[PDB]
């Protein structure tokens, strides 16, 4: 997080998303904005003017002149409210449009080829991108809007105050008291160097404080065996004496630092401020400016000690919005890498993943209802190979049944089959990304309704367009057995949270519906129809064969092998049969 | 987080605990506070009375009053400094002073007889206690100290503020402003009612957002094998839709209710203040106050309208240290929770666990180098029997060894024998908590030189009681073969986290090493020798032979059995076997 010229070429960049067009609505509410912090800025000035005359009024004892400007105040009130709080409901505006506009951006970028499943399981330069593409966004808006307005309005304020002061008092005055609160702040600065590192002390120190209890408490049954009491008594209360004492010193410290502060910060500006006003006063042959009646006199002196305070109060204001500045780097960088790795992955192109050509390697055909597999090297796409040179084929209507202890290599198959992970060389042969399936354990479960959940990859127009009227998604529940559930909840209409309101074979179950409902070509069945009934397995497989599905199965039992005509196995160390049928095992 | 009068009850407990006597040092910060506090209330009114000198001298060409008054704010900026900073000086040492009170009577009661042990790993009233013990003691202090602070200067800030506008304005002055504000803030805040649920609706929103987010990630596999991109961006575009129609409502009526509090609590306010101070001016017949020169009209002018405003800002600072007051009732709950739970504890009681009498049954009496199990069935805390009548003994130099499949049921064993759950029913011996050892898998590690890794339960003076020289020690450290350790580090001085710098193997032979150190009755290794070589199993366990110290393994090793004479074996259903010795097998 630091301020160079990149910092500002990637706002540029940013920026330039989030305001396409010269005719938006991002350009009407900046111009809105922009003739708010005019109007507010006079508003200002006009209270100033206005209020010492209303005092005037009074200490003059006249109530004609009271009474005329507290009215003018009155009839005044309600434009002063709407330039105030219009600025406010602009800024408020800007963010949400400018937060509505990155969004897009991201998620049309994000949602697209995997791009989503890459992130995380196939690259490691961001983490939790859930967070990054929703609490970044809208943080990056907020502090960029914040700086534009914090920025805008000290320095409107400024350049009218001192100009106002150039004639009321002079150029001298309003000189000298910026030069004084420059070098006041310079040398205050340079004072207060030190509370950074005991800050960092102090921080070091409860870290320490609350890891030694956390300690205590994990190894509590090991001490407990032990009469350790009076022991780790001993080595909490050291550490609290180390900590105590530490806030003593930077208390001390604290207390030291402050009475400077005040004394130069505080009460000789006050003094400075009374020197700098009080020129054209005490100046009994000033020129022209004050030879005038005691109420000219009086409205003089608190214009102009006013207009001074609100000048150096936009100072404090302006150093403010400059120290948010580093925020808003932080948040543009974050931003920054999170669009370099879209760019990246969207074409193809990865780094750091958690030798032959890394990032994809041989050829894909596509093809339908025929799965070729010619020297294709299947390995994880951090390089490490998982096995030698792998032959096999899958023609139509065949099953492949998967056996072998604990895999973890089976999974690179499978996502080499959908094209999770990139080819590593040789001639392989998929269809369109739409015919391939894979149900886990616990299949996939959205939120929504019961026929969100069976027509998940598509819509209800969807559904229209193949004309899959409802008696027919019925007859797949029919099959499945799951027709009871429509009175569960009343209708298909019900919206529950269907990942835990089901159970297992529940879950299971919709899953196949779901596959029957598509009728792809291929699909895995990776030991999901675990909490199934034999015979229903036996009946939806029936169903399979019959349809012309071709199925992976992971099921390694002894009626699944004689149900499955092919088979792979696998030692754990690199090695694979692929053969006709086995007599009676491998 | 309600206030009743338990809720101050409450307070008084834990701040008579918090200032046991009426001459300590809290006592002292507590009356520096107030003298403090009233001489900062005295400088406050004196700065109103002299800047309206300043400037009636600056406003009447007079260098001669300027110059007096100027002078003499200058001769008392020093003393403004020490007032105000020596308040906040004090403030910061009361709420360190209440930290370390609270914090040794929290830490007494705490590490007392298991009660750490129990906090977490006996009752479920507190969990993280690590984090109640620490943090929420800190922010408790500070909490009481700020709302103390915060509720009595604006206390005298308004009373003498009221006293002496009682007397420049009349008593109709104050009371019309306080009334005006008084109304004008009962009528906003009846305004502002819907902000809350909009608030809410918001959090919520922005909540769902986030989970939509997080489900697109946790199974971003299952809709990759899917061509669903385009359906979990409808998904996600509908929710966000959702969030921003709200924000753009919420943004709407954030601009209506801002105007009108503009114009009620901001300008109106402003108008009632002229009203009110103007009328001892504008009445030219007023009594006695005002029939006087320029000068005098000024400066009473400015030193009523500016103590009106500071009496305002008084009444908005001690509605703000009332709202506070709502987070001091939320501490005080939480750390009156503590305390009850502490005192339940330290007594044997103890409620919600994670049937006979669960809060012990039967008795313990106390011997040496005897154990006898009679009649006592181990159980769950809970009360859940885990299994019946058990009866055994282990007389003297008697080695047991435990067999089975994964107990679930031993651990319950090992606790009640080292006091660590309450007995239920017979009669049990056992010695005085001092001769019972427990090694785990990866024995307990403190941070420190390896001589307090050794000397772990006994402090260096401890040791010289003993009188164990060093000489010894490193025998100990021979004997294990350790000795080489003390140069991987330059000697015994030497401090690092010994929790990941030794290997396992290394980790078990100290903890063994201490073992032999102590030279306890009884201890129990589950199943830590397993990065040790057989020789040095032998040689250790011939060493315990020899030294006496009875000892129970976990092993199950071939050899184990042949080293051992009893055993215990457990089905996982409830049963034990106990006897001299097995001919070759269970
Ligand atoms: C219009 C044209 C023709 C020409 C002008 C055009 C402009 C645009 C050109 C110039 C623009 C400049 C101004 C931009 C500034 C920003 C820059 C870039 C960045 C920085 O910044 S530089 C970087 C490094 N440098 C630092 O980093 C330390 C600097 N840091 C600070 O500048 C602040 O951080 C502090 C905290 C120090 C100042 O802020 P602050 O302390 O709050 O101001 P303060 O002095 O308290 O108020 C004023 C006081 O006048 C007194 N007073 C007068 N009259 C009366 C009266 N009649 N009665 C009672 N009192 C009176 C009274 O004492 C009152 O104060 P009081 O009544 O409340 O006690
Ligand atoms: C000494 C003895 C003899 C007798 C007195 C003894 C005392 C101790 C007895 C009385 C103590 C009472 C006072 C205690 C109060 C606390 C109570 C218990 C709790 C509550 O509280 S009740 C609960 C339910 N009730 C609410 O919950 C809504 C109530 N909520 C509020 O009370 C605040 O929350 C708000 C925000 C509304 C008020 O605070 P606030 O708005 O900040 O005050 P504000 O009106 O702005 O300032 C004053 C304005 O005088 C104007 N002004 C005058 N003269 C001039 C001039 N020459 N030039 C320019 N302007 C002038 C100017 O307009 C200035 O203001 P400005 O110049 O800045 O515009």
């Amino acid at each position: 997080a630091v301020v160079d010229k990149v910092f500002f070429s990637r706002l540029i960049q940013i920026l330039k998303i989030m305001v396409p067009r010269t005719f938006c609505k991002e350009t009407g509410y900046l111009v809105l904005i922009a003739v708010m912090l005019v109007s507010r800025t006079y508003c200002d000035v006009w209270m100033i003017q206005n209020g010492t005359l209303i005092e005037s009024g009074i200490i003059g004892r006249s109530r004609k002149d009271f009474k005329r400007y507290l009215l003018n105040f009155i009839a005044a009130m309600p434009l002063i409210s709407l330039v105030n709080n219009f600025l406010k409901y602009g800024l408020n505006e800007l963010k949400l449009c400018f937060r509505v506009r990155l969004t897009k951006y991201l998620y049309e970028e994000y949602l697209q080829a995997f791009t989503y499943y890459k992130m995380g399981n196939l690259d490691n330069r961001i983490a939790n991108p859930d967070q990054l593409l929703t609490q970044d966004v809208e943080k990056f808006c907020n502090s960029v809007v914040d700086l534009y307005s914090n920025l805008s309005k000290p320095f409107l304020d400024i350049v009218l105050y001192i100009f106002k002061l150039t004639s009321a008092i002079g150029a001298q005055g309003p000189a000298s008291m910026m030069a004084y609160l420059v070098v006041s702040g310079l040398f205050l600065t340079r004072l207060r160097r030190p509370i950074g590192k005991m800050t960092i002390t102090e921080q070091k120190y409860e870290g320490e404080y609350r890891y030694v209890n956390s300690r205590l408490i994990t190894n509590s049954e090991e001490i407990a065996f032990y009469n350790g009491n009076k022991r780790e008594k001993q080595t909490v209360h050291s550490v609290f004496r180390k900590l105590v004492e530490h806030l003593h010193n930077f208390i001390l410290f604290r207390f030291s630092m402050g009475f400077i502060d005040s004394i130069i910060a505080k009460y000789l500006a006050t003094v400075v401020g009374y020197l700098v006003v009080s020129r054209p006063f005490l100046d009994l042959s000033h020129p022209r400016h004050l030879k005038s009646t005691h109420s000219e006199l009086l409205e003089d002196y608190y214009q102009s000690g006013r207009m001074l305070l609100r000048m150096s109060q936009a100072l404090g204001r302006i150093v403010l919005a400059g120290r948010e500045m580093t925020r808003l780097a932080g948040f543009t960088a974050r931003i920054t890498e999170l669009m370099q790795v879209l760019k990246d992955l969207n074409h193809g192109k990865y780094e750091r993943t958690m030798i032959p050509l890394i990032p994809g390697a041989g050829e894909i055909i596509i093809a339908d209802n025929i799965i070729k597999f010619d020297h294709v090297p299947l390995a994880t796409p951090n390089g490490d190979v998982l096995i030698r040179d792998l032959n096999f084929e899958v023609r139509s209507g065949a099953n492949v049944l998967i056996c072998g202890p604990n895999g973890c290599g089976k999974s690179s198959l499978f996502r080499v089959l959908g094209e999770l992970w990139p080819l590593f060389g040789g001639r392989l042969t998929k269809p369109e990304r739409g015919k391939l399936f894979y149900v886990p354990q616990r299949p996939y479960m959205t939120l929504g309704t019961l026929r969100d959940q069976v027509i998940y990859p598509d819509g209800r127009e969807d559904q229209k367009r193949k004309g899959i009227s409802d008696l027919v998604l019925k007859e797949y529940l029919d099959n499945v057995q799951l027709g009871h559930i429509l009175e569960r909840e009343g209708g298909w209409d019900s919206v529950q949270d269907w990942m835990d309101v089901l159970s297992g074979g529940e879950k299971q179950r919709m899953a196949m519906a779901r596959l029957f409902y598509h009728k792809p070509q291929f699909a895995i069945l990776d030991e999901c129809t675990s909490a199934v009934s034999v015979d229903v397995e036996g009946y939806i497989y029936s169903h399979c064969r019959k349809v012309g599905i071709t199925l992976f199965t992971v099921s390694h039992r002894k009626s699944l092998w004689k149900h499955h005509e092919y088979y792979l196995h696998m030692d754990g160390r690199g090695n694979y049969e692929f053969k006709q049928i086995t007599e009676d095992t491998v």
